[PDB]
């Protein structure tokens, strides 16, 4: 007679702008209809981490840290042109600058994937997901010019006081420019955990890939870590549930991305992951099908959301009169995503089969064709498409709506 | 009524193996037949680059400069476990080594590109270049592992004596890794003028990627010297002759190939191009299909070849009894394509007209029908493939033959 629970608890993080208007729907039209949801509400709008002098995110953050489910952050990393936008006050950041530094950890995308829309390599017949480590390399790491000749120096000095080993790498005839850069071991070994946790917890297998051949001691250590701690800390797990980890150069792994067929993790140092990340936003589809889960090391904490952003050029219409057809797709599929890892925790096995429903229904009413605007473009035509079969945000969270309650319907009696 | 002769001397570099082989029928069948010509040959067998303590190679490394064309070096870097091959004298080095070396400048990976036989991404209606670095990013930039607590600096000491300038990157709380990089403006310029000069003759446009937003000083200086440079000293004549640069982030341009036609020429930083060519040495068609452009700066001298090795597998049989299927259209349009840059060069319009001939005649050799193995397991299936519509090396480069006997004729009247 009733409705789906859960005995865990699952951090709700408000968003604003065009994502905000979205955010009630599927939470009102596909999530609260069928689950019972208890729900640590943080507001994160504009208005309101002003209000908060500094911010709701540090609570919200923490909050995620206690409960290990989180949803949403539909950011809005404000301008100086911003402020001036409805009276903001100094400074503010970005709220997830905060989050991702409270949490620690390391981000995941997985991309929507539906048999009638193209993506760009044909290949991919599951999504693959990308794990890219945001620690100083070369994003914590600085770089001078040069404009005279001279000689450019490396000097380790120890903490208690040895032989400091010093570096004689080039000594420049004229012109140029110089760099040094630093990763530590708890930092490359915090990334493997996570990815360990992830692709165990997505029931899939993982791969690394780097250039170790010309970077023997840097890239050797990245090689190392994740074999030892797989052998040490994974290895019987990974061999449980039917799923290997394997280390291979960048230069077999971006053609591996190319070639293989799709359905695994794949561990990317930091510059890789940027390089790479954009390289599958336009490929698997469009923004609007990506999400972002970042996970911690421990494997025990989640955020999820939508890869895509606070969509302010579609909000400008919302009802200043104009209809608009942002693709909300990425935006349920942060709330399903968060359920399945509030739901795989708390072995709850009955949300869990209800987030699995929605999700295939979602794909099962693309595939029907009946998908939004954004896709609509893909499937044929930039020049050629009108209003035939393709809906607003609302008539197809509608056709979903429907197509989940026959679902709900058709599976028990 | 006569065959049809170049003005400016072509550099044979005749290397070993099974390269060498085929050297013979390509240059038998379809180079000489139609085509006077001035070489100058070197023969880089291993057994006559023993001979010479100091090699053969350096004087043809060196007629190479003074010619401006030059083609082979099928190379055979040799070995502890291949001087024991032979009876040979001590190390060696390989030739494709000493040679850029001299030379200098910069590497040019062009895909031979046939209908039937598919792109690992379908977009792909034409050819793209890429243009390495190669030296003294991480290539020359040494590291080592930092094993206990201890500060990692940076010195750049001039050579006048001004105050010295120092960055204290970061502490090490345990454990890690190390790394600092280098690179000079001269090099940046001679990559940047290489391919410049190497669009400029193909008559494609530029795009260059870097990643100066996420590193300033390092990334920025080349975003910068093309910038110059093209207004500097190309762009009108690029305005000439229907071509440009534009310039897109790392990030883009990894997407960009992807959702890009092909047909213009792209530089990868040291780095970023280690990485994005064996992509698409399994992405365009195959090894045994890429080609190998060393452009000189200048723009004035050129070193072309086959991408892949000097194929040890396949030879062992030769004679030793049984058939081979190794493909050569690397080796014979690295004919074509030198004996192009030669014309070019003489402005000989007449000889050009030749190269045109053979290229577009492989084209219609295999799309018509006739393939070696190697492309018999791309169209289809390596699980089951027979000798019926795959021809040998030899019978092969016969099917071209003939119909490039008819081309040569069934145009000119
Ligand atoms: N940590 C961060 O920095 C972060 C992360 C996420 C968001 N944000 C915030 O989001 C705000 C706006 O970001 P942005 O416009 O630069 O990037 P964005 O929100 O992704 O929008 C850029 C373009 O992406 C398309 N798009 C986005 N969501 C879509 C959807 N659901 N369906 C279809 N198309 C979609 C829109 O294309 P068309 O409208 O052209 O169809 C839009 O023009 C910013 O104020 C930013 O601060 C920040
Ligand atoms: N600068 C350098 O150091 C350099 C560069 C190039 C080559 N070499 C030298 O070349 C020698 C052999 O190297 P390698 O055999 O590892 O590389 P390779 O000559 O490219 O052959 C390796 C594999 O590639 C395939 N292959 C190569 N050419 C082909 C063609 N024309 N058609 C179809 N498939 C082809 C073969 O595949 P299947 O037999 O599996 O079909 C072969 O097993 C070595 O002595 C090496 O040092 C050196």
């Amino acid at each position: 007679s009733n409705k789906i629970s859960a005995t865990g608890v699952l951090v709700e993080l408000d968003g604003d702008e065009m994502t905000r208007v979205i955010w009630k729907k599927i939470k009102e039209t596909l999530i609260f209809p069928f689950v019972n949801v208890p729900i640590e509400y943080y507001d994160l709008s504009m208005e309101n981490r002003d209000k908060t002098e500094d911010r709701v995110t540090v609570e919200a953050a923490y909050a995620i840290k206690k409960h290990g489910v989180g949803v949403k952050c539909a950011t809005i990393t404000p301008d100086e042109a911003r402020v001036k936008e409805f009276n903001l006050k100094k400074m503010w950041r970005s709220p997830n600058g905060t989050i991702r530094t409270i949490l620690g950890g390391t981000v995941f995308r997985e991309p929507i994937i539906c048999s009638n829309v193209p993506r760009l390599v044909t290949t991919w017949k599951k999504p693959v997901v990308i794990g890219r480590h945001a620690f100083g390399d070369q994003y914590s790491a600085t770089d001078a010019v040069v404009k005279e000749p001279g000689t450019f120096e490396m000097r380790f000095i120890p903490a208690n006081g040895g032989e400091p080993k010093v570096y004689k790498v080039f000594d420049y005839k004229s012109g140029g420019v110089m760099m040094g850069m630093y990763n530590t071991d708890d930092s490359i070994r915090d990334f493997a955990r996570s990815c360990f946790e992830f692709a165990l917890a997505r029931k899939w297998p993982l791969y690394l890939s780097t250039k170790n051949t010309i970077l023997k001691h840097y890239d050797g250590r990245f090689k190392d870590i994740f074999a030892e701690m797989y052998k040490a800390l994974y290895e019987t797990k990974f061999k449980t549930c039917g799923i290997f980890y394997e280390h291979r150069l960048i230069d077999d792994m971006v053609a591996h991305c190319m070639r293989s067929e799709g359905g695994y993790v794949w561990a990317c140092k930091n510059y890789d992951g940027d390089v790479q990340s954009d390289s599958l936003a336009q490929g698997f589809g469009s923004l609007g099908m990506m999400t972002s889960i970042l996970m911690t090391p421990d494997g025990k904490t989640v955020e999820v959301e939508a890869a895509h952003g606070t969509v302010t050029r579609h909000y400008r219409d919302y009802q200043k009169g104009k209809e608009t057809s942002t693709n909300p797709v990425a935006s349920i599929f942060a709330w399903t995503r968060a359920l399945a890892h509030r739901a795989r925790v708390d072995n709850n096995n009955t949300l869990l089969e209800f987030t699995q429903r929605l999700e295939d229904v979602i794909i099962a009413t693309i595939e029907a064709g009946a998908m939004t605007e954004d896709l609509a473009i893909c499937i044929k035509g930039e020049k050629n498409v009108v209003r035939a079969d393709y809906l607003n945000t609302d008539e197809f969270i509608d056709a979903v709506s429907q197509r989940l309650k026959v679902a709900m319907q058709k599976s028990k009696v």
